[PDB]
């Protein structure tokens, strides 16, 4: 019972202009039903961004928020997500249970969902992040998470992540491609992989997309 | 940075007629308003530009910047691009995060904030025990500018402690989370406040009250 994410590829689309993130987004629809929009989009062009890619793909959207505030904002922001049409929203687990669990519950109401960010994949997340990581997860667990998100970049990590959380939760990892994560290294251990600039700057995106793909085609 | 009676209003409705109405009712009594993602995912970031238009106010934009340094860069981009002044940064994602935003602040003549330790309860579970580090993070990298809570003025006279008199700092959880406005200025240069202002039935009345009861501090 998890979202069923073609050929295990989400794609990030940070591109920050409209043309150009609907071009492209457009041109590898026939490989990826799954679209991650974050910041650098919907700063750039709006909520109704989120509207417009449904329109346009019926692809379904996570939205990349990071949320990261105290309960009360980490609510509203949740609720402003949802109102605009986002199937599910990224949080960060680091700012405590108390700010999970709001966005669990509007979650909750508004029949949608929260992924749990654990570890990062850059390298400054080895200074805070890394040794909160696995008890993040842990807390995730208690609180009753389904979908996480953690780093392509350390597969040792990856694997720690996936062990805490169990075979039955959802998880998702970025830091494939430009980054440095491997494709199908990572999908010993996601259930997805999302991949961003590796395709969206590529000169043919369908063909980066395609490539990945075949790349994975035994996982599939 | 010069703060109008050491108090920014946090502007967290998320109606643009409610929030530009309630910001004009207090107008006389601050030049800084905090937005957030409340009232920008829900109006648009236009509605920093229709601020800037209507009252002159600065702008921070607080957005609790927490991803990887090339999204960071990209998210100030599109932060100061629609006018904000300033933009408020986590620290505990790491210092390459936080040098990300501090180029392109550089690079657009603005000022990011780091938050170092967070007011709500859930702060204690990992923030509170790396935050003293986040902050000497800050120092190293040269950040100028910081956040620190209310809630725990031990916590928020440590982190004073740390950036020092020079540096400049503010502080959230004033009032509806249980913070005072003025033993919160022995710490911090300016209070942040939401909820005690914008649900009152007189916010103009609710700030006048708060600026009154620190008016020695002023
Ligand atoms: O730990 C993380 C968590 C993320 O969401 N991301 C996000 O995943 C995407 C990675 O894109 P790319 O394939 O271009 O490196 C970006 O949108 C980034 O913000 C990440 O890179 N690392
Ligand atoms: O540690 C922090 C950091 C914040 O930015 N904030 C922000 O400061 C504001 C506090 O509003 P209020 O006075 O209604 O509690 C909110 O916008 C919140 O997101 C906080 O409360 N605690």
């Amino acid at each position: 019972d998890v979202m069923d994410v073609m050929n295990r590829l989400i794609l990030a689309m940070d591109l920050m202009n409209r043309d150009d993130a609907l071009r492209v987004t457009g041109e590898v629809r026939e490989y990826i039903d799954t679209v991650k929009i974050g910041y650098p989009l919907v700063l750039s062009e709006g909520m109704d961004i989120i509207a417009e890619f449904r329109k346009r793909f019926g692809c379904r959207i996570i939205a990349d928020f990071k949320v990261a505030d105290i309960p009360e904002t980490n609510e509203a922001i949740c609720r402003a997500t949802f109102k605009a049409g986002a199937d599910a929203i990224i949080v960060h687990g680091f700012p405590g249970a108390d700010s999970v669990r709001a966005c669990l519950n509007v979650a909750e109401e508004m029949g949608r969902e929260v992924f749990l960010l654990t570890e990062m994949s850059h390298p400054g997340a080895e200074m805070f992040i890394q040794g909160a990581a696995d008890e993040i997860a842990r807390m995730g667990v208690d609180l009753g998470v389904k979908n996480y998100v953690g780093p392509s970049t350390r597969p040792e990590r990856l694997s720690r992540l996936r062990e805490i959380i169990g075979q039955d939760s959802f998880l998702i990892s970025p830091g494939v491609g430009a980054q440095g994560g491997d494709p199908g290294e990572t999908l010993r251990f996601a259930d997805a992989i999302i991949v961003g600039r590796s395709i969206y700057l590529a000169d043919n995106p369908a063909a980066a997309a395609a490539g990945i793909i075949e790349s994975i085609k035994d996982l599939l």
